């Protein structure tokens, strides 16, 4: 009488309704430590008119520049970023080269009400489960460092935990990977990942190849409002900016000036 | 190719150490509401000598029998099971045919200190994330209901949340799926889930095909102590028993009598 088939079919139809009442992105994240309720990453980053959306980055050091800010208070930085209308906050959690910490993400989560990006070098599901538990809303994935199969797997794992992902790209090969893997958010990074050189025309070159459905982020070498508006005109949604703010005494004042 | 390869190599080294200090199974199940700390599923179920290890099942109704217990108090049942030395508790969460509930799992989790099995009809990552959040320590996967690739995908997802999986088999094709998926807890179900017929010689046929290092569970039609000893002699580790306890007046005393 095929009882198992009948039970499966009923369970399938009921599962559709459960997901509408409690989506993936609320099921997993609601047990992280948001002070109130998890925020919509896509809505936070999607530009609606000409408003300046900035993912502001908590970054003490960089491989190429060394220590960027000697007096580093990641909680204070995060609060000033949100106070000054950041769309989201990127938290460096890589410890050895960037002098970040996964604990910074957990501490920042408890006192912020905008999406948080775990900025790290992710290649394994454990790191994405960490990001969920420690309070990230989306994770960085680097297309150059991952095979097509591995990237798609990690994107899928993130989605099944309720996390979005920023997929960083540097060229057309990277972009082809990101699109085929199903990335929703594409970050065009102006800085070369080996030589730290800058190609500041990369958005002109790559945006014409990005599908309509994607959020486009620009990262690196951003320190002037006029250039941000130029990138907006090319179709950029939001901007990931770190060192420019961390170089300044008042990182909140530097963020405000770019809006 | 320089700095990004260096960063990735140090991150991989650090990740090995981190996993030893906070395994997958502790990182994720910290999200759940264990009273104290998450329990080791394998050690709970592995038979060391000839001790009787029972996964006692909280089950109101079944497709073949109708309502088994009209006066159904899932929390009281679970407490009575743990009091009488159950190795673990199986919570039926399927609501339509078994009259279980996902909320029973969450309620039972707050007042129990032994592993909990989510017993349901699982075919999607969302249901396994549910099992994590709601307090399960392992999940039921039915090999007859899943393709070989899909069974491995869901088992891996459970593993990446820190959950074990009881992979239920009824024949050699089911076993071949379980082997491809890498299951280490294998349940031999005497009951045919399509027509609800019963094969009580199934352990004798299938156990020689299973490495004895796996955890072998026997399921269905288990009602007398003497047959359990026979099944232990064949190499069964632990026994999943529901209806026999639920149709008794004092399920705790019925469980104690089988030890
Ligand atoms: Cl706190
Ligand atoms: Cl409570
Ligand atoms: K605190
Ligand atoms: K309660």
């Amino acid at each position: 009488a095929m009882i198992l088939d009948k039970i499966f079919e009923k369970t399938k139809e009921d599962l559709k309704e459960r997901k509408l009442k409690l989506p993936y992105d609320m099921l997993g994240r609601s047990l992280a430590s948001n002070p109130f309720f998890p925020k919509d990453v896509i809505k936070a980053l999607k530009r609606v008119e000409k408003e300046v959306k900035i993912i502001a980055e908590v970054k003490k050091a960089s491989p190429s520049k060394g220590v960027i800010r000697e007096d580093f208070d990641p909680l204070s930085i995060a609060l000033n970023y949100e106070k000054n209308k950041a769309a989201a906050i990127s938290v460096l959690t890589e410890p050895h080269f960037f002098k970040g910490s996964l604990e910074y993400l957990s501490l920042i989560r408890r006192y912020t009400q905008i999406p948080l990006l775990r900025k790290d070098f992710i290649f394994d599901e454990y790191q994405i489960l960490e990001a969920l538990v420690y309070g990230a809303d989306f994770v960085l994935l680097i297309a150059k460092m991952l095979s097509m199969k591995e990237l798609k797997k990690l994107l899928e794992f993130a989605r099944h935990l309720g996390l979005e992902a920023l997929v960083e790209i540097h060229d057309k090969e990277d972009l082809s990977k990101a699109i085929f893997a199903g990335a929703d958010i594409i970050g065009i990074n102006h800085r070369n990942l080996e030589d730290f050189t800058m190609d500041m025309s990369l958005c002109e070159k790559l945006i014409p190849q990005i599908p309509n459905s994607k959020i486009i982020i620009a990262e690196s070498g951003l320190e002037n409002k006029e250039f941000l508006e130029h990138l907006q005109n090319l179709g950029v949604d939001a901007f990931l900016i770190g060192e420019y703010f961390m170089r300044e005494k008042d990182e909140g004042k530097a963020l405000k000036a770019l809006l």
